């Protein structure tokens, strides 16, 4: 009965400035953060910095952590009791579909991940999602749309320490991933619905502080067709 | 109302050996043998040889996936409609509990696995163990109990290639560990019950072929008493 809509877009994008405004438009609109600050302390080590310090030895083991931890959060929101209220949606920051076919895929693609690696990763997917799929399907997508460029700019603007050395390069090829999946629709995923899934795409290059107004009305109206 | 017993014991003690004897004892004793056939061709690459080619690389990943496609074929067992004969018993071949408290506790001491490695392996074992735990637990133990100089010969005997590297040394680390756990009843676990559920030692440093009738009656009497 909860709507869930998953929030897209590349490395500092704007995802959680997106995010933190959500909850103040309507008191039935819930968040699930990705649990990126976790990552860099494990329960300690810091697993995020191990996967840029050395992604040949460590994609694997991150990318299969983030995703679990993706998939515990998410599932905590659904039993979180706030099934209750009038007309509940559940903003997820980040999806299992993205964590596999954007981040992981790409670094299986870059050599980061070996045959063995990558079979095991989609293997375990499958099977996290036959388990608790159905309970996490997608009624709508908000896609915030930025040039690597842009992203680049935001990853030194914030200022966290693990992201800092990342190139343009591993940007650009997030970026071209989530436009084929989420503007051309061109990417084949393992989930039919996917395909048929309203997406609403957002251009974030400009300053938030002067499209806020616009990019909420464009949310409100987005929401009332689901 | 399925009674599930676990067969713990060390590389080459007999398990197989001993599972292969005991759906002729009684038609309602099912088995789950472990997949390791399967863990030499993942769905391929051979995953069991990296982890003995390189277990400082391979070791995280191994033994989580060993211990995935343990929990999933387990799980398989139980809804596997084999539930309506008369007394039903699922013995599994090693447990959630070796995997973890023998296996990779193991691998970790020995700094196979570093301290974030072993910090996500548990992380993950518990998680896993809070969404199908209570389905999997235990009412009685079978420690099929050999030395480790016995084991490495049939290491030797059995001929299974990606074993045939494995140091005496290893099975004696992994001899005191099932010794501490299912002889002194003295390794600590996160889960109390284990430290009542019944245990049947069985001797097989001799030849299973003088000693098969002896076994079954062992078994057949321990049975009774669950
Ligand atoms: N539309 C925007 N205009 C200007 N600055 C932005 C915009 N979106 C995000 N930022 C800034 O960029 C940085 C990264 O944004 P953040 O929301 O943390 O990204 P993400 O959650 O997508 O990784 C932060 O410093 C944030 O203040
Ligand atoms: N009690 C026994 N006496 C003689 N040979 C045995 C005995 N138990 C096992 N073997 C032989 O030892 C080898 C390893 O046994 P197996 O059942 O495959 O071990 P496990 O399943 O514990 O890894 C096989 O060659 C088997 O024929
Ligand atoms: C969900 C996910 C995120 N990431 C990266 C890891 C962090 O750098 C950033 C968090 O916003 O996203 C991945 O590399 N793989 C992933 O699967
Ligand atoms: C269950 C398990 C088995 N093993 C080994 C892997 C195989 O060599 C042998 C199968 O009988 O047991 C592990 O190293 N870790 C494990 O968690």
């Amino acid at each position: 009965r909860i709507k869930k809509i998953s929030i897209e877009g590349n490395i500092a994008a704007g995802k959680s400035t997106f995010v933190n405004i959500l909850k103040q438009l309507c008191e039935d609109w819930e968040v699930v953060p990705e649990p990126v600050a976790r990552w860099c302390n494990v329960q300690g080590g810091n697993v995020l910095q191990m996967m840029y310090e050395k992604p040949e030895r460590w994609s694997f083991t991150f990318q299969t952590y983030a995703c679990l931890s993706m998939i515990r959060a998410q599932l905590a929101s659904l039993n979180g009791k706030l099934k209750d209220a009038e007309k509940p949606v559940l903003f997820f920051e980040r999806s299992v579909y993205s964590a596999r076919y954007i981040f992981a895929s790409n670094l299986y693609e870059s050599e980061c991940m070996n045959e063995t690696e990558w079979t095991i990763y989609q293997d375990w997917h499958d099977w996290m999602n036959n388990q608790f799929g159905q309970s996490l399907e997608l009624d709508g997508i908000i896609y915030l749309q930025a040039t690597p460029e842009t992203c680049l700019h935001r990853i030194y603007l914030r200022g966290r320490n693990e992201e800092q050395g990342i190139p343009l390069e591993y940007l650009e090829k997030l970026h071209y991933k989530h436009e084929s999946w989420l503007l051309h629709r061109t990417l084949k995923t393992n989930f039919d619905y996917l395909q048929e899934v309203p997406i609403l795409t957002l251009d974030v290059n400009e300053d938030f502080k002067d499209k806020y107004e616009s990019l909420v009305e464009k949310v409100k109206e987005f929401l009332s067709t689901l």
